């Protein structure tokens, strides 16, 4: 039978990180869980810190509904994002709402591979008026890379995410990138990315994000478990300005089962 | 019936001093007693946060009648099509979607019966020709190279110097050829001449096009067989009126 | 009788530097051999380095061969640089040829002081339709100062270049600046300019190149022997971007004999 | 006619960090299609001044009638006298001054014609035994292992754990063997079972004869195959009434 | 015909070490200059440094003169060492007289390997009343390590010098260690060690120096040249006391032509 909706072949893909401090480190966590179906029922974000000599945990959860051609998307702020979703369950439109009554729409549009799977082209935010706010574009052209273009309002940048010929990582992890859901439009949709609404994530690992030139280049280390499987994630980015070289590392460790 | 290496190894060894840590990579290359390429080990070693990083990667090269099926650890599968004397006419492998990418192989036939690579062309999943790269040996001095990759293209001349040409008894290909797209794509099959002979002379100049050039120099050292042992690579490059090179040292174990 | 070639009072003179690595430094020689008339014969550059366990030496040779009112500088890639030469042995035009057919033209003027020795003023390079691309003037007016003008395409700058006074050092040891084989097209004309065939270097020492204001002053300091002749120069480079200064540091060593 | 090891290769990588600066060693052991080492790879990358340090030696081994020549790239011949099965009865080497040095091997033949050391001797050119190890295999669980050293005598029983043994698929030898003087001269021979069989279970503690013993307790993991990944080391130390336990963790490709 | 002295198969062998300081840096240059036939004939040490903005160079000359059974040393400073020879030309006595007339006397005993070649076993150091004040003995039992056991006065020793088995090189540079020129009173005898007066250095070279347990471990890495001539030596000492490393650097070069 043709699948109906992308599917995620495990039940929890978890993040941790510990964002540094000289005073209070929080360790935050990102929760996507999935059912036996592999669709994504919802995702908890927690952070812990210490106050005083005592351990403290804060927790927010966002919920997943499907009905026939939708997924709702509910954050603990009452934001209710509606997926409007094509016959092979990707979102081909989006109407994000909040509690003050605030209203984005989306479209995305996507390359279709000869299995029928859809990667992620084009997300363009439209505002109220109709006018097209912003917009990120991906080019599958390159064998081995990913070009991709970001408009945010008056702002255009462009830059290039590269897998090593050679030395390529297969993606059986199911993982988008973490450059991905820091940029904005997509940035507004990480839950639905990491349930596969928005396309699949590419067949190889990234292990470099190039932006256009002052040069600013993240690299992506991975170590893997026995089952080609990622456990952690090390991010280094390294800024220049005028030959003053600034780098900036994170480590995120992973639980993919 | 097919090109051969008359080595069992080609390993080359680099530290790259680019990244914010020193990285140390290494291009292993191993070949059978008949002469064709068997399988590649890439590695490269540096230190992330804490964790001192030492990543290895092998690809395996089987041979088929009229074939070449290169095997990664990522599960990629690039088939060459072979012709009667061993050089792929035509490619497929798996792009970052997963769809399949389509590469077509010509060549000038020499008066031996050698193949050099004369046309690459890439064509994408819909038919479209997306890339290619053209050599022409008129002067086997000074070739000829023409790429285009999307909308954009660049002109280059690969040079020997007149009465300084160092014989290719390495049997090595250059170095910018593997960081040419689509080349750049073709490493394993470019270094087991399954898209080719290397050059007889070693090249000592790539030069683009003109603009003051971003020209790249070539110097060799050859051990008492006459075997490349170390290559060094330098760009020039021109900020704010002044030279500032980009320089590269790959040492070489042919053996 | 008068003299029909600028001379050199030294069989050689060898520049020794480190270019640093936390990894893999590189010992660089620049060799300038000189007969006994005084003429530049040869370049040799050489670079050692580790790789494993072994010392590698990667070696390139440049020949200068004299013909009347000519000199052909030829290096290892096979560039050939055709110096027309006046009655003095100083180039007034060079055509530069590589392997591919490319040619460079270039034109020099000179300060003919009252021993006729000549100090180069203006190296202007064209293009094949005529089209003027760079050009570097230098300025010998003010007493113990010169005045530089550099033009690469559309870029622009001035520097000047002191020498203390009271505290100048008689350039006995023959020896150019540093950065003026660094600065293009001047950087095109190495050998040339070891060789006196584009002028002779200042009477004294230069101390400090202030480039005209961001500042990034560059002072030198000497070591002698007992003859008064170059051992060694300390380069030291001053950056400064809004109150950021990063100083990076040369000791290149001289043997002049 | 000679043992066998059922591989192509058995490498063992570790970070040693006991050292100013943290030195990565790698022991690669070659086999052939029959299962004889063919060869030996020595590495060790470092950082030393600001030079980043690669050493890298190869042992050759050769094979002629009863007999097996390893030779390193420093010139030393080490010639192993193999009896009618393929082990070692004697071998002749060159000490720091020259001179001829002389091992004798002895054996336990089981009842398949395997054959374990019992009995190394070492001889002096004056024929004067300056060194020894014998080990009993009286209980496999619990081998005696006496070592003589010059005047100096250490007596240890390496251990198998009574109902948790792990079957030795893996083929290796012990960690402790290639330390112990003069088994450490002999690694190469002892990896390509020249020496004899390794144990049939893994070894899991090294315990000195007695004092609080500074005894050494090996962890292993296995993958599906049941063969060797790693081997994590610890050597119990008692300093200023407290433990400080020295750790080792070496990985392992055996394929 | 049999050999009646030990030789050495270059013309030269020099040290080149910078001795660090953070206001006069001194380059030291030691040079053993050996004749056609192989024996040493001189030896000239050598201190650069810079006072002022002028580079000095001090220098000190040894001079080596031979007899039949005899090697006469005679220092910059007239302290003449007259080492008494055996048939194959090795030192079995020494006599040391100064400017003030003080002597010292030495007795040598080697390993003598199946090629007549001689290694040191002990030096011995005699009072003019015969009072033993000082010795070194050297074992050459272990396969691959040297047992060293030094005796000055009241201070005793031990300490071990060791080759890696499977990773030997084999001393061709023909090159004393290190540290055997800096152990008491074998640092009396530099210039007879380096003239293999004093014996043979081991086959191959050594890697570890370890004194008997506070630890202070002495680690050697070397470079060769193509030939599998040593060009450098990186001597480590890591020094321990109580939990507290302290670790010093060498970094000597080598001609060996
Ligand atoms: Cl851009
Ligand atoms: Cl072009
Ligand atoms: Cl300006
Ligand atoms: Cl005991
Ligand atoms: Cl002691």
């Amino acid at each position: 039978e043709p699948s109906t909706y992308p599917t995620t072949p495990f039940s929890k893909i978890e993040l941790k990180e510990v964002i540094e401090s000289d005073a209070q480190p929080v360790t935050a966590t990102h929760t996507y869980l999935y059912n036996s179906a592999g669709r994504l029922t919802g995702y908890t974000g927690k952070q812990s810190f210490t106050a005083g000599d005592e351990l403290f945990e804060i927790e927010n959860t966002t919920t997943v509904e499907y009905k026939d051609h939708q997924a709702v998307i509910t954050d603990e702020a009452g934001t209710v994002s509606t997926y409007t979703l094509n016959d092979k369950g990707y979102a081909t439109t989006c109407t994000s709402q909040d509690m003050a009554g605030n209203t984005r729409t989306y479209t995305f549009s996507y390359l279709i591979n000869t299995e029928d799977k859809y990667y992620l082209e084009n997300i363009t935010e439209k505002l109220d008026d109709g006018k097209e706010y912003s917009f990120i574009t991906i080019d599958y052209s390159n064998f081995r890379a990913l070009r991709i273009q970001q408009k945010v309002d008056t702002f255009e940048h462009n830059s290039t995410a590269t897998t090593p010929s050679g030395n390529e990582i297969a993606n059986i992890s199911e993982i988008p990138s973490l450059f991905i859901t820091d940029m904005y439009p997509l940035s507004m949709h990480a839950v639905a990315i990491y349930g596969k609404i928005l396309g699949e994530p590419a067949n190889y690992l990234i292990t470099q994000l190039i932006p256009d030139s002052s040069e600013e280049t993240t690299t992506y280390t991975y170590t893997l478990d026995n089952r080609g499987i990622v456990t952690s994630c090390h991010a280094v980015v390294r800024h220049i300005r005028n030959g003053y070289e600034q780098d900036y590392t994170r480590t995120v460790n992973y639980t993919i089962e």
